[PDB]
């Protein structure tokens, strides 16, 4: 009395069990890897479980085994949990669906912000968010392991309540988030540094000129990653809106200046290149949407003071091109842009 769809999916509905204990009561998303499910947990008092089931095939099994794995070891050297990692609270196999139960939390921040009409954190929010993140990720990095799949997606508000606010500039409504406190998810591509780790890493958005280049890449990946979010969750909308390697190289130029020619002597992807300089079409399609819509980084900042020109500086810090001068989250945490931090902020007690 268990089926499944013609790729993965397990078919289930609300009110469904699995394991004589979680009871399916909602809907909460889809990923590549499956679903995932709001139950309630009838061994620990009817407790809200965010229920992640993976797909009944081989690639996403092995994913979810890895993912279990690191779940496990974050949890072994964070017992207090003080590191910002959702929470793991069971896992288990279900006819050949990987489960992972998690803690309930609230949306992610993509869809925080998609629900308000793509308009941007305001900049304490994005500071604090950009705390959280890089305290997360130095965590992790100091524990030898690299997320790699760092977006808006994978950060999630612990509860996403907000406040309906009308802006006067703008003649419209905003929704601001009530409690910024965030939590880092899915661990599913997240490689310590003794495994092997595949050529081509993270979702093509947030993924690093290192990668692309094919020259490596280890922790610094995800400092690449957090700058662009940082960014997306500044003006709204995604930085590197792309779709292909020589169009995503082309824009990087365009919004942060030339790639040091250092990495473009020791790639083995020189078809993008002729004597050091890019090389792509400006009068296709790529071409002429590039053109028309990236511009320097700084010509996107929205205010002249000094908190948005750190903003800036640490984002053009997070994003350099080289990954060996690339700001490390440790140097990150003590820039000047995180003086604005409230002490209840800086202290992680909302
Ligand atoms: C569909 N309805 C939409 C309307 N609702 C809501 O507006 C509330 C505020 C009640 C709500 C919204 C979203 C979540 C949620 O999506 N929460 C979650 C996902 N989620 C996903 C991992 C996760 C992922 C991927 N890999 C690993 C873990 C972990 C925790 C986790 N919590 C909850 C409440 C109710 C739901």
């Amino acid at each position: 009395s268990v089926e499944d769809d013609k790729e993965g999916h397990l078919v289930c509905r609300i009110g469904d069990w699995l394991q004589e204990r979680y009871e399916i009561v909602g809907n909460l998303g889809e990923g590549t890897f499956g679903k995932v499910v709001e139950c309630l947990d009838h061994a620990r008092g009817k407790s809200q479980v965010a229920l992640k089931i993976i797909r009944n095939v081989g690639k996403y099994r092995e994913a979810a085994r890895l993912e279990i794995n690191v779940l496990k070891k974050i949890k072994e050297k964070d017992k207090e949990n003080k590191f910002l990692c959702v929470l793991m609270s069971d896992w288990f196999n279900f006819h050949g669906h990987m489960c992972i139960a998690f803690e309930l939390l609230g949306k992610n921040t993509f869809e925080f912000l998609k629900e308000n009409n793509f308009q941007p954190y305001p900049l304490p929010h994005v500071r604090h968010m950009a705390y959280q993140l890089c305290h997360a990720l130095r965590f992790l990095h100091e524990n030898q392991l690299t997320h790699t799949d760092l977006k808006p997606e994978n950060i999630l508000f612990v509860n996403s309540e907000f406040e309906t606010l009308y802006n006067e500039h703008k003649s419209c409504e905003e929704k601001s988030v009530k409690n910024t406190s965030i939590r880092v998810a899915d661990f599913g591509s997240a490689t310590f540094d003794h495994e092997h780790h595949t050529t081509i890493v993270a979702t093509r958005h947030y993924r690093p000129p290192e990668v692309i280049l094919e020259l490596g890449w280890a922790q610094p990946c995800d400092v690449w990653s957090i700058g662009c979010i940082l960014f997306e969750y500044y003006r709204g909308f995604t930085l590197f809106q792309t779709h292909e390697n020589r169009e995503h190289l082309v824009m990087m130029e365009k919004i942060l200046g030339p790639i040091p020619s250092h990495m473009i002597h020791r790639t083995r992807k020189q078809k993008y290149f002729y004597k050091g300089g890019l090389v792509w079409d400006e009068n296709s399609s790529d071409g002429r949407y590039v053109k028309e819509n990236c511009k320097p980084l700084k010509s996107y900042m929205l205010q002249d003071s000094l908190e948005h020109v750190q903003l800036f500086d640490l984002m053009r810090r997070m994003l350099e091109f080289d990954p060996a001068q690339r700001i490390t989250l440790a140097e990150a945490l003590l820039h000047p842009f995180f003086a604005g931090l409230t002490p209840e902020e800086r202290s992680f007690h909302t």
